[PDB]
């Protein structure tokens, strides 16, 4: 018994020290790798992660179907980062992005770094380029399925080559790599997380669609116990509804009362019907922010 | 004649004392060796496996197509060891596990090991750490098909490699291994039980698909007769459906009576439709378990 | 910082000198690659592009829905290059040119070459041949999804075989080849501009649609800073409204000023509503001149 | 400059030689591919053509709304070949050929050959045989569009069959042969003409409506120039009023004097009113022949 | 030209071998297939179809508007064929057939077969059914408009089904079948004669409408050269004015003369104005089937 | 001839023996299919119907203009059904039923059943009811033209959902269901029997109208030869002139003497003029069912 208990622990360290830690992990611990981080800009996500982001220096996959949410995601990913100072690039092989939108996110565009490579190879390297650099903090690429390599232009072997090199300047530079992937697999081991998102239905004010609801899933997280879920909902036009995930979170939490439709907070009504709530938050940013605060201590 | 069935028993008797029990068996025979068992979380599986489960500190393979039913199987597995205090761990190469749905069906998420990791070396290392531990009991590993190995990275060969060794370390710990496989065979002459799993039809509840038909085949049992066959429903975000077999099993063991549509177990209908009869028995564990254990003693 | 200021420039150069000038960039820099350009006749998309214009030499894609505007697009610019003397061709798998209408937008149609190919292959060989001869200095090809493969007469195979030859030889002679395409992906990574253009509503004078609202995105820009949009009118017979956007940018840049309904430029009143302050820079083109050449030395 | 006037040249000729003169052209060049042709009844029309009439040896195809003049087109067409002792054969799957109304146009029914095919198959081995026979002068097929398959009996593929077999031995027996299409593309790039035609009104002697104000669209030209159009009337009963063209080309050619509504030629007023003037050509048929063939040596 | 006439002569031969005699033809040529005729009841119809009738064991097709003639047509030509001891069946959708003005019209009631299908499927079955009998001589189905579909009851598709099969039992049966059709087209293919049918006036005797003037256009017609017309009256409650035709054929035969508005047959006057000319060869059948044998002998 | 009457023959068998009896039929046989029939009071029109009269188990529809009789008619029905005790009901959707003129009929209105339902749907459904209960014999639905839609009252395709089921029930109970209707088709394919009614004229006693002239024609007959007509009066509150039918009848089949005014039976004068030999026969029933009867046995 004990001596099992100690033969384990003893076990899992010898794994540890090996492997690393996140090699091996018990689903249900608290524990979770000291690493910094970049809020994804949805509370439920940041948590499901257990770092409270995504993390540093590492390579991270973000693969759903089409409209499902991956760009809006990134794009949030980019903002929270230059919140932060941090400087930011953008490889694009979809030509797709909308500054308009972007800039409503919270995005820099002035000061986002952006390349249109031609070939996968290209894109590939100059994504070394920049990560030896010790100069660029994150780099999303848009899309992995859009990197056609030289050759059939004028693939799966074409990622196993550079992403060995592409993942140890990245992690020498503590810098952030986000593929997008829509729906071989190099980047299925190499990555550090692996998000699984799509929608699961729409958002609806009376009759109209306006946003959708949707979940992301940790399929893999070698910086804490991975499988954790998260839903929310992306506003067209707005992004992610932040404060109404912090409207449920906070009451799960038992930090905001909910009796029937009306919530309260130390005692007050914010609002009655999850909206109102929500309106209240976003209103109240500073009040927002501490409840934010105590949710990440404790979940976190 | 005579002199010939003890010619025969000391010959088969020569064979088991050189290569060991369950190198040769009649097929008909009711014996099975004496060893630990997990269940299956399948009654007529546990039953065509001769020994009421799978072997600790014995390698077992699953294999199957796609949504044939494999990770259920050995997330009953789980559960079912967990249920008796035992450690389990899971090796995931898919990055799929569904939390919620193991809930469902048994298992203790918390307190499960989980790793996810870098190559099929990895993998195959940690597999042998664990085992030689002492302290895990069962071990879980999906899939073998998503086992690339590192230089392919950046197979078959592969497997050939430690298999020897982690077969001993884990036969040395009692350790049960399983190793999941989606439809070069280290594997195959390594392991002591082989399972073939298939879906066979549909379950409808009037026209809608609530669950699968599965068909599972002992194609190698190295603890007893092999070539038994077990059929039973998994039914979607529930899992094995052991009351129906159990129902089923009653009545060919004519411990549970049937006329046309109505069963009935000591005189009291039990219910009218095999659908019904099980709803019963699940309300009514304290009489299942001792049908069960009926069961098993007229058959194992 | 400093030093990791330097760092990044540094690594952006050597990205440059590996790749060219345009294989990276800051969404919000004023730099733009030195160019000759062939102004589209829209103010704000010549500004969108960056260059004032779509580049010499280069592929080029425009790309939208049907009755978007691409044909009048690509009519303004054979019209802009034929005005300074430039030979333009057209190469026709349409047939649906209209010279009364391109007339209109400023085309000389007896001067305009004009090839209507029996093939996708024999319409790319003529591009080929016009391209080395050194004597073409804009191609339009009407349209790319018209292009039918010999083999299919008797298609995205055929685009990669001859577009990196075509694009050597474009490059080399400075000549400007415009692919219009109407809503595989060689063109997509071979083109240095591509335009998403798009019908977004209809222009009323009273209740009679006498044109289109129409806007172009810059979806991929390989000469500065990609992603910027054009919007302005297309009215039937007559091409893009110049002057409508002319009053809006000189308003946007303080060139001209609005009271209300009322505009005015140093000083006097030039009309009232959009409508009459554009008759009037109309019929004025030497101030018009003047106002259009201060808003791109204040834009570009 | 003159060196790049002769690389164009050169080029140009490079070209037409691989291809073909016609493979590329200037749209204001007087040249015209030296072709036998056959006029189509309407001058305005044979002129747009520039060669005079309809290619010898070519497809033809002639397609536009119903009641447009497809049809009369073509009777015209046979006439004007019968006129000249040529052999013409009609396949016909519209059934609805009015023989009063074809002698009144000149045809010689008695001559005309005819076909009503049971399939879109039959139809086009017909033809291929007629064009083998080398006796066969003129082929017209109405409609291209009620060619039904054989297994749709019992389409875009039908036509791209033997449509490259047809096309060899029509040029080879130098037969001309027409398809009427009513409003896949095998024809669209085989055919080296193809005639856009439609009604643009209605023509009123008063208050009853006589005939249709007609419109024919070159938008395929491999024999000259293409893009021309032409205007006329179809007069009911009568076909295409030709003196009513000729009075508008003589005047446009100056060859005939027009002083408000009074018509003259060679100083002496031939009609008050274009009508008038139409009339006195008619009955002057020898007056009218000299400025026909006037207006062709001026135009053609 | 004579070298001309032969290879023409040979390519017309050779179609015809191929397709049959009928597959192209002269539109002014005299042959006729030789083939078993019924008449019309209409002498000018009979030689509008150039064999004198209609074909055995062909398929007929009779259109026109409502209240054309279409069904008195059908109605004397079963009359026409009971007169020479042939087996009629009519199968109606129509549910209008008068028996009293049929057996005015000549028509054996009494022995005419007839149906009153469910479903246009069982009509199309009965009527195989009775042409593979080889027991029936003629068959009439009016209408097709009134063939509804099973399922539509409980339209294209279902004559394209059993078309093919019918058209061969009837040909090998010599099974003559007429559809009549009020105004997809698997009947336009398979029918080797269609007629189209419209009234284009009244008959007045005096100022009381007693009858309709009516045309026939053969628009297809397999066994002889197609698109000749027929012109008859049909006078109320008798059917077809035979009399009246052959008064006119007769004199455009220089058979009969006319002198104003008397009319006179070898000398004697038979009647003033066209009415009692016709009466008069009504009453004198004996003379009227030799004026009628002697047009036949000219005209076919 | 012999061997082609018995191909005949075997072909008609065999299209009855697919079909049923009355899918084909010479309209000159004297043949009925042996059913149960209901007088319709009009003895010329049991006679037209060729078996006697309505058939039961079957659909019948009535249709003809306003005040035509179709009222008068269905009431006849259901006074002769109840005279031999059979179970009437009445749908009305008219909502003018006359129980006075109703019981002067022989109506016994006590005992008629009666609904006026609420939509077209409730009407059928409750037709529907009354046929699968095996205790309703005769339906009368007054009228199909009043059977608004439920959707239309908060046609076509409501008539043609149920009207599948209700025969067959209807069949399977022998119950005679009529539907009235007044001037889809789903009634005309499913009715056995549709009659056309229509006054055609003034019945006059002087210069009083005192009934109508009728005419009734069979239009479609599936149990007997079709196209028969009926003759008969409908007097002013007393109905379907039956006598006067008999007397004219007995006359036609020599049964009852006429000379000039005078008619006689078996030697005796019965009345001078129709009028007062139909009331001769009118008060003698006695005598009138014989003759009756007598003509029953010589027309069915
Ligand atoms: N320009 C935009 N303006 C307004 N809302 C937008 C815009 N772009 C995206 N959205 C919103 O973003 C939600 C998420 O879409 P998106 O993030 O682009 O999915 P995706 O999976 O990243 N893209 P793709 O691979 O092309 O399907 C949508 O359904 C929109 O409501
Ligand atoms: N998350 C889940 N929620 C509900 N039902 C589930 C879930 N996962 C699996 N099932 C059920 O499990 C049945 C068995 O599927 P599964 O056990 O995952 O097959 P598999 O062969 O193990 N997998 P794979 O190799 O990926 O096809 C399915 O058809 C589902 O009804
Ligand atoms: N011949 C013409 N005469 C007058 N206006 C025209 C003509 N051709 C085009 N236009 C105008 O051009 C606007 C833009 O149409 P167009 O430029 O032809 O779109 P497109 O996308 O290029 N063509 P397509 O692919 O065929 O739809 C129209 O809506 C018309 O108002
Ligand atoms: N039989 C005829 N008699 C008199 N005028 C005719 C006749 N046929 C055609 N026309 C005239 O021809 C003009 C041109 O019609 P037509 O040439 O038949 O057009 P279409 O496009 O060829 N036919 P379709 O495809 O059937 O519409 C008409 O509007 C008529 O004035
Ligand atoms: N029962 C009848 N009695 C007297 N004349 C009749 C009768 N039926 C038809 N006719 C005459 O037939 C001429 C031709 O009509 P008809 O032959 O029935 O045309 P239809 O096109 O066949 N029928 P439909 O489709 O119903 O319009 C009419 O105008 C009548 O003069
Ligand atoms: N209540 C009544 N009293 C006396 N005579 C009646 C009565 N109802 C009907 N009749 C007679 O019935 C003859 C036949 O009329 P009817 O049977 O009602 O025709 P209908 O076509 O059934 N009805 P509708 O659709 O309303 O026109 C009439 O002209 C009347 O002489
Ligand atoms: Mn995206
Ligand atoms: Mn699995
Ligand atoms: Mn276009
Ligand atoms: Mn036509
Ligand atoms: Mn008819
Ligand atoms: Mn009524």
């Amino acid at each position: 018994d004990e001596n099992k208990q100690k033969a384990l622990a003893a076990a899992l360290g010898q794994i540890e020290k090996q492997f690393g830690k996140g090699s091996i992990m018990r689903l249900g611990e608290d524990r979770s790798m000291d690493v910094e981080t970049i809020s994804t800009g949805s509370l439920s996500l940041d948590i499901a992660l257990g770092a409270g982001g995504l993390p540093m220096g590492r390579i991270v996959e973000i693969y759903g179907p089409e409209s499902s949410g991956k760009t809006t995601l990134t794009l949030q990913v980019i903002a929270a980062a230059q919140r932060e100072g941090k400087t930011c690039a953008f490889i694009d092989a979809e030509h797709a992005l909308d500054p308009i939108y972007a800039r409503k996110l919270g995005v820099d565009i002035d000061n986002l770094l952006c390349s249109q490579p031609d070939t996968g190879e290209q894109a590939l390297e100059i994504c070394d380029a920049l990560a030896r650099s010790g100069a660029v903090d994150v780099i999303v690429v848009d899309s992995v399925a859009a990197l056609t390599p030289k050759a059939e232009i004028e693939a799966a072997r074409m990622m196993s080559q550079a992403m060995r090199k592409l993942a140890g300047n990245l992690k020498q530079s503590n810098t952030l790599l986000i593929f997008i992937n829509q729906i071989g697999n190099a980047l299925k081991f190499y990555a550090s997380v692996r998000l699984d998102i799509r929608r699961i239905g729409a958002v609806k004010e009376g009759e109209n669609v306006v946003g959708s609801e949707t979940r992301v899933k940790v399929v893999k997280n070698k910086i804490a116990a991975p499988f954790k879920q998260a839903e929310f909902q992306i506003l067209y036009g707005e992004g992610i509804n932040f404060y109404g995930e912090l409207v449920d979170l906070g009451v799960k939490e038992k930090l905001i009362e909910k009796a029937g439709a009306w919530y309260s907070y130390k005692g007050e009504k914010i609002g009655q019907g999850k909206a109102n709530a929500t309106a209240w938050l976003k209103d109240n940013p500073e009040t927002a922010k501490e409840i934010e605060k105590k949710v990440r201590e404790l979940l976190l």
